[PDB]
């Protein structure tokens, strides 16, 4: 394998997909930026570390940029009205086959799949009701 | 509408997937368990709250259980040899329109769709490289 | 470029090989690690820091396990029942040349080629005789 | 029989090979030196102990020098300018039989066989990257 | 792509070039050394962080050797009469696109060319008048 | 000679170029600037010192706009959004004759080269990867 490769974050259907590359592996921490400026780019790091004596820590983070009304290649203040960020932290035990990690990844997919709970609430600017 | 519904967690093509159900809101606090005893049920929570006067947060849960079933005082009992937990805070600014939120959405698929980078490594109890 | 790849730790002529993967690079120590459970993970590491004024120095680490499944009341754990642990460090002056380096490294592939005294004692549960 | 012999250290393709020959054997650690000049001879030592009821334990040298004439007051005398010192420490479990053993000096081989990230990153006077 | 790649620092015109190649990038810092002894090589590192919230700063260094073979205890040893140090430090705002970016590197590289004020104060010992 | 003359900063290919003109000398330390309010324009700055017995030090310092969505000859704030700062430090031992000193500038021709690793980078907003 490696898997440091550019990848299909936003699929908009062909036209308008946001491909982030990789840009950065200072300390194995590996970073994919969108072709932006930084305050302005879609941003994905992801590391893995020995958490405990009986678990490994998957720590992925994404930054998505307010779209809307943005100035491009401009100067947006404050920082944070202009960007949404993410914190996954994945912790599984070292007794977990590669078989279980796949399950856990389908139940990551499960999730956020389209019509499903969470992802229509974020979507909707809702909570569970 | 009601965005509080059911939803299959780990998608395995009709034959044993594993779905997950509503059962609580008690602390504004969504859940939702498989059917299961409570001792290996996978779970997932969901809560927002206007963390800052300017963002919004979500706080979102899963755990995959390993299932067992132990020996205790010469008795068998349905228990989880361990569990996978997935715990992940999205923070979005007010000013996200709701076509600002569905990027965020489509933006969490794409990290984990088959064959992308994350899911790749995570499956296969390997690093990014 | 980059050396920090999979590679094959034990050559079983093609099936049954054992593949070490990167996996962290924290604190200038790199890591490398085969797939499945980490529990029975076979693991590499290597890290070069400059030891004196006239000496750079290496230290690599391997942990060969030997798998197992440990079952305590009845519940099943991919373990490693124990560990070989192989810990070498090499000292090298600031005045060595690539070429004094390469002789270092037929040095050590020297030492440890099949039918030599110390490979074979080690493999055989040996000293010298 | 014996494993106590002669044996080559570094091949350079049958000419200008380094041979390494038994000189001493006292108090349980072998020794091994080229000949020539003991100042600008390799050396070899291996020695093994109980270091535990459960564990076997390997303690191996190796010493590569840089030959050299040192002039002083207009005498010579062969040196070695410098020596890069190899140390490695093996501890094997009393339950590994032999063929645990073969699997232990495969991924030894195969961590300095030619091309691998350790052994060429050695031979380039580099780390890891 | 990966960046991490070998390049000339000197062009001397193909004959005399004085190439150099990546050798670590532990702790974050990319490291590129020629291919000499570690005391007489050319050394060039890179680094990037986020000094404040609103830039990045890159830090890049250069070491240019003055080589010689120097007596010591009657030993001749490779080494560096005196070396030359370039420390660049660049702090780029967030808001800069990459089109804004390349206005810098095209500034620096139009800073040194050849016939310019600066290169030529610096080629003869000179100031600038 | 008198190398305090105008030159071309950014060779943008004949048009659109940025030239940069002698604007001040004040304390021996020469400053170029092109034709903008002090807030956007192109600065160069240099000076030599003796910095201490056996060095020299050359303290060149560039500051470049950010073009992209600039209101030309406006106020644009912060200042700090809106400029990157380069500063570079060269040390030079007072036994470097004018053949080193060429070869130091060649170094930094080098390093700067177009497709060269740290140019690349930070024209794409990234690091080393």
């Amino acid at each position: 394998a490696s898997n440091f490769t550019q990848f299909v974050l936003v699929d908009n259907g062909g036209t308008g997909d946001v491909t982030v590359a990789p840009s950065n592996f200072a300390n194995g921490v590996a970073e994919w930026i969108s072709s932006n400026s930084r305050s302005q780019a879609y941003k994905v790091t992801c590391s893995v570390r020995q958490s405990s004596a009986q678990n490994r820590k998957y720590t992925i983070k994404v930054e998505v940029p307010k779209v809307a009304t943005q100035t491009v290649g401009g100067v947006d203040l404050p920082v944070a009205a202009w960007r949404s960020y993410l914190n996954m932290e994945l912790t599984i035990p070292i007794f977990a086959t590669n078989s279980d990690c796949e399950l856990i990844v389908k139940a990551m997919q499960g999730l956020l799949k389209d019509g499903n709970p969470i992802p229509s609430a974020i979507a909707a600017n809702s909570g569970i009701y």
